[PDB]
């Protein structure tokens, strides 16, 4: 009963990811830097589907126009001897220190600008790789203080980059949409669109929204003590899951990116039957950090701790979906009803019907149990694989 | 040098704020309930311009139609000899038991079906007491366990809820908009558009989005962990401040709903800036609880406290604006500079701009000092009245 | 593949947990109250050992001396008839108004006097009734603000009445044994020993430390982000884990005491394997609150479902421990060396030895890999009953 | 009306505190390091009293013998022609890779006795330069992981090394004590001894307890959600606080490391309150990190807010205690009565007196008002300086 991932599992991971280093705002790197070919065979021979990297992940910064030809060709010649594919795209504009105050919104007009025409010219090489999303994540987009930055300022600048992104793609005529990576703090004491919710309400205010999704991680919205689960299914609701970052968190603090399963086992659960049940296509993006306090054999260990993680849990939340006493106890919560449209008759249908109000027995239906904790125990006697 | 809080500052409370009996999921009641004549009273003596209500504060749940006419002549008797204003209204769908699963959420149907009837009922009273805004707090839309509600259909029945009383409305010709007030949790698990981001979204996807704005509250947000001040930027920006809660609360944990000031302090000064600056409007509601270790007398100053404590931040506000020294350190972050636009002179300029890229200095522009920590100084000095 | 308790597993639950009404901040009861006769019975048939009880849970407030007598003769005959025993008991020092600024560390000192007889008058009866451990929790020891309360002179009254009960305790020659159960916030704006770090170092500060232990709480702990697990690794080495709460809880908002296994389950693994591997012998207590949306029906089985859990991952622990590919594992991540002594050899030996820094080679040292991710992937497969 | 610090103040700044180079986890470094000199001169003029280090920042890590002693001549000489004190150092045992899974508590022994030899040498030094205090921060103990680490092992070897340092200590007759300094998490995930409380009872343990001390940072028990104040108050009661850290946070998340004032501004007030009323003597140690979108003018700016920003408190608190209607406030509070003990009568006294149980009237006691609300607003007014 063993889980082996496969290309068409979907499971891609970030050249940051197992390329990570292990440098900590208190400690050094303890592991060295990883050359993209190794880590793109690496992970092709564990299963991954394919990779994602920042512009600066690739082709290290200040690299002239041949160097960065020469650091593409090698890596297009892995994913050709690989068959692995890049999905996903993104820009980094939060190390150099030129970014200390943001990138699309730094108070310098300058560094905007500069912002702007670095992403244009990954988004032209993601293209060219055959990325189909491209995520933005403005981790430099906040503030320490109150006077430091005027949101409402701030707003009309990130609004401003992403029309101006949209009016390019669709100028070159590229088949790419974008995605909005929210995250509550850190490295800023406050940052921009820090949750689902803030991020898909900001992009109903974009001059064409169709082009713009959301990039949740579980991590993230953990961060700021929300239930993931719930905030994916608002996106799905609202058709913006373009790409998602799998991951593990231990409640509220710091960023610890653990591998998936890691940190909230039921909340990772819940999340797989609920991408699995909606019909969640797209890649399975894991955005993790390999302890620092592993080497290179720990590093590889992680990364397929994520996808077998991921595959179990696919199959204890089919089983419990297929499970007929689960059904029959879905049944007894109601959970059907809830299916139910609440007023299909109408309003003026509702307004003259007595038994919703006049001759309404709340006496009697709020007598009614809801029968939760025994639908809960049925998920966790599946999930714990212990169905007796 | 004192604050005398006038009929004009647009000062509000809820009539279950200085009503509330003092009874906490540990604790019972440790005050009398309040005559709802002598809240009105008493606030208007204080120097409050209205108070707010839920159906249930006003009218006891099961009151006939006989009583409930008789509750409300006596209220309307008060305001007339007070000339207090009723300026929002809301309903209570979590205190009954039957409302145990949510109001509009319920998997119940007839629950969700009684949950409307019982909100148009109250709408027609609000428009009769002359209320304007209509704020709706699901306070028990949400669940405990993750099989217990299926976040997709739940927005369904939530949409369809806001589409229904957008059309009441409507066909009523009442003048009157909708507020939906968001919190994290509590008592649910978790609440269903837990944030001021998720309820912005969810707006976007009504039939009638220009009928429903936000009602944010100090103390959820930052239940969160998230900055009051740029969650009410954001939804500034996107124009949806129909009404705002004024309160306290001591980081993350239970809703404390303390008088306003207290708790986040700095977060309230530049709450209060930005409230002033952006020239909101609309009412200052205090959705507070004064301390069951209270007793009447205490009530009362603690509402009194609330109206002091913001006429205090917006005077220290408005001197920390006129500030010379403050003006000149604006300019200094470049505060100037965030409010110009990008990229005006276009996308082709924009590209073919070699000082935005080929030629643009990176080391000097990282180089340059943000002097946010003079500025926040500044700020803090003028705060604590202590400017040297 | 069953998992059927039986009294011999030592679980016990408290009257107020499974006889909880259902009475929240925002919420009246769903259930109507329980005759602790039923509960005895109820909790017998499911396989209890016995159960715990706060003086106001078995006689209700203001019972007269004819009432009290009657009320435990009752109790009396239900354990007789089931043989369920009473291990622990407790003082309601938190629910009547008179405690609205708390109980022993209250500032009215008549308030503090009446508490201490209150309490005095339970432990005769908890003796009686055959308790070995007496728990106090104050909840009501703190503030909602700065000025209140002076911590330095609360701490003396908090110490003054913990003298005091052990002077009558051991004046009366009972063999009983007192335990802090300490919780960050709740209902108070914060609670003096908010941690079982904080009640364990006030307990060093009591005449006869000797006497006092600590009854930590799953949810309690997790109130302030702490792990719970380390907690309690920390009070077993200083040998004061003579009782403890378990139950569930979702990161950190307001205590939800949900069913022992919800929440954290990663957390519940590693604790319920400290307890089994340390040998505890103290009673597997169920602090919990059965859903309000949940009947009679959902009660039981709630409280089922948390012994239903300890047994499946007490199971899970013991597997993870015999694995010889676990053991191994401890031994490739020197869990083994983390045994051993550091400095056996003394002080000058050390300071003698050049192999510890003269000679020491850090490169090499710091190259080794922890191989904590190969151990912690076993470790959920484990859990997960997925071992492959 | 300005506020000068003077070396009389005792405000003492780290050396990584303005010479933090801005290297966070997700950028690279904004400012150029600074020479420890002239961290010593610019502190100097400012009006420090002194600075504090760890060995690391003072000697190069693998520095030779030759180049440590003239490190070490070079501060010297710096410190006599300034004036300025070094009342605290410490060792760093967190950012070299050889410390990644711990210094104290590293699986690895050999690990463990080089942390030991590491920081003895600097404890010579530390005497030498004229140190009163010595801290310890374990930043590096602890796990990502449950099975990573056994706390009942790791505590065994943390009191052995603590031990051992106290034997060194008094063997070489040195007047110095240590001070442990707690922390939740970061960059661990989970972190030996949390908090102030739990540092407090480890202690207990030593062999020479009265050796060691405690050493809480402001936002380190913030980052847990705990009141500060209240800690630092048991901490001062239990006679541990030998030293203590200033700074900033905003309510829970990454370790901000903000300057004193900054993030709780209410919390710093009722601090700063507690150190003077207490009398603390100790050196107003301020662990700070300047921010990264600053120069090397904000950085001296930032350090200056700090000292301003506790002289500015320091005022305010002391207004507010000596002001008349504030002490009468108190009084009305029975924060008089608090001070008074329980039962100096005795037990046998209590026993027998009616008063206290048998006559004693509830429901007039729990009618008493405890007045909180007017006291809390009279301490806002006073901070805010704006008594009306
Ligand atoms: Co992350
Ligand atoms: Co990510
Ligand atoms: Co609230
Ligand atoms: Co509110
Ligand atoms: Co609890
Ligand atoms: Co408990
Ligand atoms: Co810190
Ligand atoms: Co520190």
């Amino acid at each position: 009963m063993n889980y082996q991932p496969t290309p068409e599992d979907r499971f891609t991971f970030g050249l940051w990811t197992v390329g990570w280093q292990g440098r900590d705002p208190f400690g050094d790197a303890t592991r060295r830097a990883l050359d993209p070919v190794e880590s793109v065979r690496r992970l092709a021979e564990l299963g991954a589907h394919g990779v994602t990297f920042h512009d600066d992940d690739l082709i290290p910064f200040g690299s002239s126009d041949s160097e960065r030809e020469e650091h593409v060709k090698r890596f297009r010649q892995a994913l050709d001897d690989t068959g692995m594919k890049v999905p996903m795209a993104t820009t980094n504009l939060f190390t150099h220190p030129v970014f200390k105050d943001g990138g699309f919104t730094a108070n310098d007009r300058d560094v905007r600008r500069y912002a702007l025409r670095k992403t244009i010219r990954n988004i032209d090489l993601a293209v060219e790789l055959g990325a189909e999303t491209y995520v933005a994540w403005g981790g430099r987009e906040g503030a320490e203080s109150g006077g430091a930055k005027d949101v409402r300022d701030a707003l009309d600048r990130m609004k401003e980059a992403f029309d101006l992104l949209g009016e390019y793609v669709t100028s070159q005529g590229y088949d790419i949409r974008f995605a909005i990576e929210p995250k509550p703090n850190e490295p800023r004491g406050d940052i921009l669109l820090p949750t689902v919710g803030h991020a898909l309400a900001f992009i109903e205010r974009l001059e064409r929204p169709e082009l713009y999704g959301v990039n949740p991680e579980v991590g993230h919205e953990q961060m700021a003590g929300l239930n993931f689960p719930h905030g994916i299914a608002q996106a799905l609701w609202a058709g913006k899951l373009f790409h998602i970052d799998l991951n593990g968190q231990n409640g509220i603090k710091y960023d610890q990116d653990l591998r998936f399963g890691a940190g909230d086992l039921r909340a990772a659960f819940w999340l797989v039957d609920l991408l699995e049940s909606a019909g969640y296509s797209g890649p399975r993006h894991f955005d993790f950090k390999p302890p620092r306090t592993e080497d290179f054999d720990g590093v590889w260990a992680s990364a397929a701790g994520c996808m077998r993680n991921y595959l179990i849990l696919k199959e204890r939340a089919a089983a419990f979906r297929a499970d007929p006493e689960v059904q029959e106890a879905l049944r007894a919560s109601r959970l059907d009803e809830l299916a139910r449209p609440t007023a299909a008759d109408g309003l003026q249908a509702l307004l003259d019907d007595r038994s919703a109000f006049e001759e309404f027995d709340v006496d009697a239906a709020a007598a009614r149990g809801m029968a939760f904790e025994r639908l809960d125990q049925l998920a966790m006697d599946h999930l714990l694989g212990a169905r007796g």
